[PDB]
């Protein structure tokens, strides 16, 4: 992997692995999400980091508020995919990281993703607007003019997501993380929540459809000893409304939507 | 990745990923096991496959009977590890696949692994001895003289493993696979069983010890709608454990194993 010529974006190539593919011999959406995370980490590392100097002193961290992924073609086992990533400041609200996925042989865009990140105190878990010192430190690594993976006006990445009402049409209950689901900081990996959301989609839909779009809002983390219920209702291609909540008290942890295309 | 000069083994390099590491910022044993599987798959593909022509005609497949891994140093996040793999015939019993893990910068051996594979009919699930036709078809891809990742006389990879007796000292109950745990053939990935075994090791042991050796026997697979219980009892600067995976309902054994840990 390497920063591009202008130093304002990062590219990396990946060979799709045998255990990274599903029953159609193409990468799953969780494999795609893991590769987006990996290229994001490699970009932060290449430019000196993604906590800045000022963030470390104030005990501030970036946390994902929303993830939006659109896949046109999933790469097959053995294929090489090239992923380009970059970040942009969104004023005092937070930051955005975008990605473009391309087939390395054809050079064609096979997917795109966007994510919204907010600043949070790592100990109290309280959100905070971005100060001048934090930006400026961050802004020299971002394009200054807007660069959007999802430019279109009224695109799917900015749609408001409603709360699923009981009863759910489908469900998968009692989902619990194992050690493989944790990151190096002993927090549940963001990609695990994508898997848990997908758990309540019926197998018949997975067997006959391909996931085209997923939008996920992150409200709260699955903490030590928490158990999750995954709920889904068809709203319609087939569209679904999703809700992840704690098994016990019903506290919301995520809400999302998926759009599927018949194979 | 590429076959070596003589065409009898295969090597591949991997850069350890951010999500592949644990709290120590080094690859987990499940990441190592996934990389062993990936390099094995790439070796079978490079030589024309790992079902041979005669196996596909008779609906026969290779299945893992045992996996044995020893790690001296886990590679750190961003490090490059080089893995060499090869297969050997073990007469009519089955086949063996071995691996050697090396630090790409120093060239030093940081781990080794060995696995025993048996032939089985895909449909009935019945095991069977290796015939001459099958044996001849894969012998041209194997070294003829013995080549062992674990050569030593009384090595840990060939130890008999006893069955854990109730009550277990530790347990993790109701473990169930999600779609990410399945392979392209809709079977639970062999590496998931390694994770499930490790689930019943207490967090305090994980925090203060490093896993040095794991030996796992595969007896039966976790099938559609099956739920697993993971049981562990200490048998022992080192700590040894006895492990048992069994179905939550009837208590049917799916795996048994042992782990050896050393204090950090
Ligand atoms: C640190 C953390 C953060 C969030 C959730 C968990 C948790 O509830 N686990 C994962 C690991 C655990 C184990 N010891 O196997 C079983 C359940 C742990
Ligand atoms: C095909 C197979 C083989 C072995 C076990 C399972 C199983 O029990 N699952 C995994 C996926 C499933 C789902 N539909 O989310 C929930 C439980 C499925």
């Amino acid at each position: 992997g390497s920063l591009t010529e202008d130093g304002l974006s990062y590219k990396e190539k990946f060979v799709v692995r045998s255990y990274e593919v599903g029953s159609n011999k193409t990468a799953t959406v969780e494999t795609i999400a893991n590769l987006l995370q990996e290229v994001g980490c490699n970009h932060a590392q290449s430019v000196g980091f993604a906590t800045t100097t000022t963030m470390r002193k104030l005990h501030l961290i970036w946390v994902t508020a929303r993830m939006h992924i659109e896949i046109y073609k999933y790469p097959a086992w053995g294929d090489v995919v090239e992923i380009e990533t970059w970040c942009q400041s969104e004023g005092r609200i937070g930051t955005r990281r975008d990605w473009i996925l391309k087939d390395s042989v054809t050079g064609e865009v096979t997917g795109r993703a966007t994510s919204k990140w907010v600043m949070m105190n790592q100990d109290t878990r309280r959100l905070q607007k971005v100060s001048d010192d934090v930006r400026d430190e961050y802004l020299v690594f971002c394009p200054q003019e807007p660069r959007l993976a999802f430019p279109e006006e009224n695109n799917r990445s900015l749609k408001k997501i409603p709360k699923l009402e009981d009863p759910a049409q489908y469900s998968m209950i009692g989902l619990k993380p194992r050690r493989a689901d944790l990151d190096m900081n002993q927090h549940v990996n963001n990609v695990t929540y994508i898997g848990w959301v997908l758990e309540s989609i019926p197998q018949e839909i997975v067997d006959t459809h391909e996931l085209q779009v997923i939008t996920l809002d992150y409200r709260r983390e699955c903490q030590q000893d928490d158990v999750v219920d995954s709920l889904t209702t068809t709203t319609s291609d087939s569209q679904f409304l999703h809700l992840l909540r704690l098994s016990g008290d019903g506290q919301e942890i995520n809400r999302g939507t998926t759009l599927w295309r018949k194979k």
